[PDB]
């Protein structure tokens, strides 16, 4: 209620992908489902929500049909395949959440909202893409991709194979932040900024879409900061943050901005994530938490997780 | 603005698509802006806005490329074709609509709201598909691929040409109804329903999507009234509603009363008629609320509103 503290999640690949299903939508939607019944937990425990995500494989399946349908179709700009992926995983996310509020007996009051996040148009990511998307190929089939179509890059994402890659600027400003705000401020559970984001730039006071896709995790920061939250919580599937054994759980902010210059986080797909959760806990003073999704609350209530606070 | 009147308007084809128009992203999006100028000046009147469309053109051209792509990507099925139109469409009007606060030194104070609309399963338009969208094609395009694509149905989309052709169930219930009730009582300008839901029916308390696109007159006439809104507006490419089209008895129907609408509805004559659902949905607005429902263009809006044209329907 209006009491609550208000938590802001960034849900990961798993939450509706799991490592190399098939994308199609009965199995998402499952994923999805297990994650909700989660974030319930949280909305039950009386926190406010704010639930954010990735969009990496939803975005490039959609891209890749964009692609595959030109002749057929006009082909979408990648800003419009983002917003559509806002539309579906927002879809996805908003439905489950109202399906756990009714099975527990409780008045659906739950929203996705289309969400915009300004970039710098002449960041260095548009010259050189770096943010993988879509579904994993071989080496075998990424260099006939290349070959093929000679724009697209793929690139070795930690091992599961081979994936197409987009610019990824860091995102400046969240254009629906008064709305969320709104939201919340009202008791809402939002769900938004599905991807990052849809990137665009602002120029002579005219937002127009520019073709990227936003780390999640740095615009979620961005959010949960913009808003002043209590909480940054960052999903994963695994529960803490660990190294080459190093097992980080409540961690000061001084630590965990020593072990991060010396790249415990440069190898991992995790550093961002510290870098993220950094910055929030550095501008707010409040504790952020990257955890797996399965042990969230258990991390809210202290009992396990990486936690970062301030000195 | 606190003090403001809201006004529920549903957007056509030509928010997006004006004259045979090609579907790029840049040609639908000066569309958008176009018609966000008009909104702006309801806005600006000082009215409180709750902002529809429709969604046939962009949900069949996002079905093409899913059915297009089914071998290189996992084919979405319509309800979600639909959720991702809801994303595109909502996102051209929401930039749009920024863009023109902007420029007129107002602060952005509008979202898209990703929407869910109740149907019944049973319903007999699953048994019947009925309602157009995507693009046109000729008599033989079309038999050349309901052999090729069997159950995928096509029809004479108003010789015209030829068109897919989906369920179209009725409207029950908006699932983000109190929450979009929220947000106009906090004086967000809203953008939802686009292509008038997101079609779902619910059974032992899940919410699930059926294969369909919804008339969005009627989800927003149902919109409307669920918010008891104090107009519903339909916009189209034609000033009013008329009646004998092509005689020198072509009436133009404009201020006129509950009453007389409903017979001359169930006289039949909006009956072989694209204005036909927009009739029947203000009909129902104004029946259910007793409220002014309005169906003009997109390019008299506000005159409409300030009741200098339009067809305006008022309660007995």
């Amino acid at each position: 209620m209006s009491a609550g503290k208000t938590v802001v999640i960034a849900l990961g690949g798993n939450a509706m992908l799991q490592a190399k299903e098939k994308g199609d939508y009965d199995t998402q939607r499952k994923n999805v489902e297990i994650a909700a019944s989660e974030i319930y937990k949280i909305h039950k425990a009386g926190y406010k929500v704010v639930l954010t995500s990735g969009n990496g494989p939803q975005v490039g399946a959609i891209k890749l049909q964009n692609q595959a349908a030109a002749g057929v179709s006009p082909e979408m700009p990648l800003h419009v395949c983002g917003a559509m992926s806002q539309g579906f995983i927002g879809y996805m996310m908003s439905q489950a959440m109202d399906n756990v509020f009714c099975a527990n007996n409780e008045p659906a009051n739950c929203v996705t909202c289309v969400t915009q996040t300004l970039v710098d148009p002449k960041d260095q990511a548009f010259t050189n893409p770096t943010k993988p998307v879509g579904r994993f190929y071989t080496e075998q089939e990424a260099k006939d991709l290349m070959a093929a179509n000679p724009g697209k890059i793929l690139r070795e994402d930690a091992g599961r194979g081979w994936r197409v890659v987009v610019p990824s600027p860091r995102p400046l400003e969240i254009v629906e932040y008064g709305v969320i705000k709104t939201l919340i401020d009202n008791n809402v559970l939002v769900i938004c900024t599905n991807g990052g984001g849809i990137p665009c730039k602002r120029e002579n006071k005219v937002i127009s879409g520019v073709d990227a896709v936003i780390d999640k995790d740095l615009a979620t920061s961005l959010l949960a900061k913009t808003l002043n939250s209590d909480y940054l919580m960052i999903l994963t599937d695994v529960l803490n943050a660990c190294i080459n054994e190093r097992k980080l759980e409540e961690i000061k902010l001084s630590e965990i901005l020593a072990l991060e210059k010396d790249g415990h986080f440069a190898a991992g797909s995790m550093g961002p994530k510290v870098r993220a959760a950094i910055e929030f806990t550095q501008a707010t003073g409040k504790m952020s938490i990257i955890t797996s999704l399965s042990t969230a609350v258990d991390a809210l209530n202290g009992k396990c997780g990486t936690r970062i606070i301030k000195d």
